[PDB]
């Protein structure tokens, strides 16, 4: 009897950063209480300026991460104020039915709705919008976030011993698909159903004009970057509602990686680089061992360096020489 | 002795559903003998009309599913009628030597060809046209299918357990690029010599204009959805001979997912989504728990909602409140 | 105390053969040096004459297989010499810290440097040049290759047992993005810094306009085939520092592959077709079962057989008709 469980209200946190959480649930299954208000804004997601309507959950893209146990339910809360234009909904890739939630979900600006599901299945998981007839627009529109289902005993290595991070992140990374004239500069549009026919064609281009974490070119960087320590073990959710991805973290490895997001299955140990599919969320476990800044990016090098898709982290502590040292120094 | 074993001779049926077999074997090895007939015919691919000539076997896009077990023959007499106009052949992922039996099996119009392999690894497999010079344009206007080869113990979970569907599907997924001229309307044309160079041309831009389940937009819908009941467990094999996808249920999961097809390799848990590489057939078990529409498709939503990649399944059943409720529908 | 180490020089050779290395370590932790001199020069990609400016490792596109075991250390002498134009650095995978050693290693033409890691992890990995703000340009010009470090006591299988090689190859592939004009004929320039707009233009079109093993179309056929002999168990190291690919051996299969390319992990097992992701190396293991040509690509078929991602073995021996057979051979 559901109403017999206890209840927790999370209040969620913007990512990269994720709400507070155990990792081996210290409480029996719950039902987990979030709040969403989705919000249609305009954001400048590069350095030239360029601005899109973007459509969020919480006012960020990614949405939020979500953090729940096995067998806990998530009881969500959706909201979509009259100050919106838009019908929105929620599909959770982690729920089984009426189309992840979408079914259920259907809200018109100045309604809402609460949806329950229990969690059966732990890992990282997608959520996005999907309302008939418009889904790859709401989720290349930056709606879309993650959800984490952890075991209820915390996640384990490839031989069952336990892994438990100090630190967890959450990038998202986001396709967009601006506009563009036959010269090649992006389009503006007064509203977003004369959007709509011009936002459908530059998406069946299947080529994003960005690629970008945390909703735009550089924003896991400067004082916004990572950090972590050495000897430091860090978690990073990495999501991508709709296409490809392949993380990377420069200077790095992902010790332990669930690259399609699954925790009953083993991890894949000391890669260099791995395929998060469209429509996926991935984790990757790693300890630091050196100090300095690492870039973390999709090793599509374009996609990182040209498009967007490339972050920070700024890691304190030792130097090790006995792991890599310069030698000779670069001289004529 | 070949000439002492069993032959036994298949009648294939058009996809997505599949000649009836056992999984687990019945008798001893065999040799299973199955014909098929190329066809060159029109195909209406869109709900806007586009209508291109689709190279086929056995009259579909894509070609049957063929199934045997491990270490059966496989004996294929495949025939190109003298009312086609090219040159085809066929390569078997599954088989070993000649190019998988393309050089062996090419066969001008009016002519006929029988090919034996042992089917020596498990799984599933695609298999696709070759002719030397062409093999992307005869894969990409459609002749491809592929061949599942059981183990002769059936399919097992992780643990080793068994694994037993009491459905099956077979889903194709097709990659088109349909010639474009500079406003971006298709072109057509009046032979296939005259349409050779604009094929390559639309091929060269690796975008394709169409990406479709079972030969057409649609396909997998209305009176042709997939179907099942709360409690079925479905197997649904899924192909990709020249470019990658991402399978997702949406709704559901790939409760044990072979990814990259091969049965001997433990299965992938609780998948969201999954990427098969082109020029593979991957597998996903899964076991319905709610009745309802649940769309499949490559999440690349835009491949899936604007190219054409996504079919739906219509399952039947008590819904489960437990794991899903709407606790408060859309409102004010 | 890294001085109490054996020193032992390499002597790299030419892609896509290896230099000389033992499977099992004969010795203890070593120092292993190697030296890479950079190279700019013009090379031919394509039948059609296709010239443009490559930027390599040691002459060649990829640049050398580098061989170690685990726990060794690598200490690279990377020279960039005056007839170079631009500055360079390198970044291994394989390596912790700074970036891969591209923060340690910038090179001014006139200048060397040497770089030493410690290879704490085995696996076959990408290493690229990656000069601030250049990186994509770099990589995509050709300059990337990979290195093995092999477990101390070699291969293992999905059951632990050895797995030894008799042969191996390294397959490098690179995506090249050719500047096109509005007609679509490329285009030359007269400096580096005046291609690189247009360079950067080109790579954004997320359109490579070659794609090609061994730095050209057709490199590895003809006289230059891949050769085996029926019986031989082959190992294929195969790179690609910018973008996916899916290798396959045409009449073959992987029969043990590490497609992300990490050996403390078990081996997929009867691969048809895996997916290497952009910056990654992976590896795969065959055994030669039949005699003749196989042609070994990427199986996106466009990319193989229209953009250059093809190779051939040549295999010699006794062809098995068991495995495969003509029962008809074509006719009327
Ligand atoms: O708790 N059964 O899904
Ligand atoms: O958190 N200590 O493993
Ligand atoms: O190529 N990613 O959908
Ligand atoms: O080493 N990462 O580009
Ligand atoms: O979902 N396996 O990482
Ligand atoms: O039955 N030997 O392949
Ligand atoms: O088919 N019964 O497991
Ligand atoms: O991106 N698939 O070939
Ligand atoms: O939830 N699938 O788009
Ligand atoms: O081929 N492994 O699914
Ligand atoms: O040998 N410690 O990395
Ligand atoms: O090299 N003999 O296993
Ligand atoms: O689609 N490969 O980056
Ligand atoms: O069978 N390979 O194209
Ligand atoms: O890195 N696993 O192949
Ligand atoms: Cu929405
Ligand atoms: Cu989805
Ligand atoms: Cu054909
Ligand atoms: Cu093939
Ligand atoms: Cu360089
Ligand atoms: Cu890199």
């Amino acid at each position: 009897d559901i109403s017999t469980l206890p209840r927790v209200k999370v209040d969620l946190v913007k990512p990269p950063f994720v709400h507070a959480h155990d990792q081996v649930a210290k409480t029996g299954p719950r039902v987990v209480e979030f709040t969403m208000t989705i919000e249609e804004k305009k954001l400048v997601i590069d350095r030239e300026g360029t601005e899109i309507h973007a459509m969020t959950f919480n006012g960020s893209v990614p949405g939020p991460l979500m953090v729940v146990h096995e067998n806990d339910y998530v009881e969500l809360r959706l909201i979509n104020p009259d100050t919106n234009t838009l019908l929105h909904n929620i599909d959770f890739h982690a729920a089984t039915g009426a189309l992840g939630g979408g079914a259920l979900t259907q809200v018109n600006p100045g309604e809402e709705t609460t949806l329950r599901f229990k969690a059966t299945k732990p890992g990282v998981f997608v959520y996005h919008c999907a309302p008939e007839g418009m889904v790859p627009w709401h989720v290349t529109s930056g709606m879309n976030g993650a959800i984490m289902v952890l075991p209820r005993d915390g996640l384990k290595d490839e031989k069952g011993q336990p892994l438990t991070y100090d630190k967890i992140y959450y990038v998202g990374e986001q396709d967009f698909y601006v506009p563009k004239d036959e010269a090649g500069n992006y389009k503006k549009y007064e509203t977003p159903g004369e959007a709509y026919e011009d936002a459908v064609k530059a998406m069946r281009t299947l080529t994003p004009t960005h690629i970008v974490f945390n909703g735009a070119v550089g924003a896991l960087t400067g004082d916004h970057a990572l950090t972590a320590a050495v000897g430091e073990r860090v978690l990073v959710v990495h999501s991508q509602a709709n296409r490809d991805t392949r993380p990377h973290l420069i200077g790095g490895h992902g010790d332990y990686v669930w690259a399609t997001g699954k925790f009953r299955n083993p991890p894949d140990l000391d890669q260099e680089t791995w395929l998060i599919p469209g429509g996926t969320a991935g984790a990757a476990f790693y300890t630091f061992r050196q100090p300095g800044v690492y870039a973390y990016v999709n090793h599509n090098l374009i996609e990182a360096f040209e498009l967007g898709a490339a972050g920070h982290f700024k890691v304190t502590g030792e130097w090790n020489d006995d792991l890599m040292t310069s030698v000779v120094k670069p001289a004529s």
